[PDB]
């Protein structure tokens, strides 16, 4: 049901869970006239207990603030500490391709006042700020919520729907108990993970839980719980289902990195290539990941990653990012693909000039005297 809140008019959808997700990022993608989806970027630790360095934060929202003008993605962060502050950096320089916030959660303080116009809530519990330009409540237990985020984050992930397709990642920061179990719900749900160090204790002790290969070791999972910051202790059940759940965790190990940012977009790259290897080796995700590398023109990675890689390739996908490159105005990729296999000798037909010179800017000269020549 569509819900309206005028407190840059910030608005939403008030779908709630169990409920079709293909039809609300449909509808989503119709109604907010929002551009094509080329990544979506997904932040789900919301843990005020760790905060990470100021100054780490305000780097990775600068980063992430560079990246969103050649990329163009999608915030989907949960509606604090460091994690307040990097989003309202990520809103305020979205506020000035483009980037939307989309903040997902369940049924608040004046939560009647609000499911009854002009909202207003001058308090000093879940406060909204400016952030959340187009945003989105479910109304539906956390299950709910947890596979609700999960087959939305899997649907805007899904096949071309030209080969166009897009790249999730969740990112957490120290995570959460529960958290884990909602990343269960994601491991088998064909998405990469990205964890940080310097941003508490449950992110830097998952660099080491399935970092280090141990079979089973409930214990140590307790000793681990109990070592970063033991706010409460935990029986010995619960530590053996989140035991068997790591187990199930490390089944797909490869969708997830590691990175101390303490000590930017080579990272999403690497661990976006990675799991393009892992899924397969096709010509096709690989594609994927061409795309992404020239609308982010990462030679090094792209070169490494994708063609040093003992893939065989050939004409036609190298082709169609050629075409897509050339334009691009992006020369040391069309010299990347030149000696990889693409054939200029029989790629460039008439029909192909005729298609590079309609796409100009009609801002360039050349167009101008095109124009008035015809």
């Amino acid at each position: 049901c569509k819900g309206e809140v005028n407190f840059k008019r910030s608005k939403f959808v008030k779908v709630p869970s169990n409920v079709a997700p293909s039809m609300l990022f449909e509808l989503l993608l119709t109604e907010w006239h929002l551009p094509a989806p080329n990544l979506v970027v997904s932040l789900v630790g919301e843990e005020r207990l760790f905060a990470m360095k100021s100054w780490l934060r305000d780097v990775l929202r600068k980063g992430l603030v560079k990246a969103a003008q050649s990329t163009g993605a999608w915030i989907l962060t949960s509606a604090v500490g460091l994690a307040r502050h990097v989003g309202q950096a990520v809103r305020d320089h979205s506020l000035a391709v483009r980037v939307v916030a989309i903040g997902m959660a369940s049924l608040i303080l004046h939560r009647q006042l609000l499911d009854g116009t002009p909202i207003h809530y001058p308090a000093d519990l879940c406060p909204l700020d400016s952030n959340l330009s187009h945003f989105i409540l479910v109304e539906p237990g956390n299950d709910g919520l947890a596979e609700l985020q999960l087959s939305l984050e899997k649907h805007i992930s899904q096949q071309r729907t030209s080969s166009i397709q897009i790249p999730v990642l969740c990112l957490l920061v120290n995570g959460d108990p529960s958290t884990l179990e909602r990343m269960s719900r994601a491991v088998e749900q064909a998405a990469p993970w990205l964890i940080l160090a310097g941003s508490g204790g449950i992110a830097d002790v998952l660099a080491a839980l399935v970092g280090q290969p141990h079979l089973l070791v409930p214990q140590v999972t307790e000793k681990q719980f109990r070592e970063k910051f033991p706010s409460e202790c935990f029986s010995w059940e619960a530590i053996v289902h989140w035991t068997e759940l790591l187990q199930n965790i490390a089944a797909h190990p490869h969708l997830l990195t590691v990175y101390d940012f303490e000590q930017l977009d080579t990272v999403i790259l690497k661990a976006l290539v990675k799991a393009c290897k892992s899924h397969s080796r096709d010509a096709q995700d690989y594609l994927d990941e061409l795309k992404l590398a020239v609308a982010w023109d990462r030679v090094d990675i792209a070169k490494s990653e994708i063609f040093n890689g003992d893939v065989e390739w050939k004409s036609c996908d190298l082709e169609e990012v050629m075409t897509d490159a050339l334009v691009s105005n992006k020369p040391d990729f069309v010299r990347l693909f030149v000696d990889s296999g693409a054939d200029m000798a029989e790629f460039l037909t008439y029909g192909r000039l005729q298609q590079l010179y309609h796409s100009v800017s009609p801002k360039s000269l050349l167009f101008e005297l095109l124009e008035r020549k015809h």
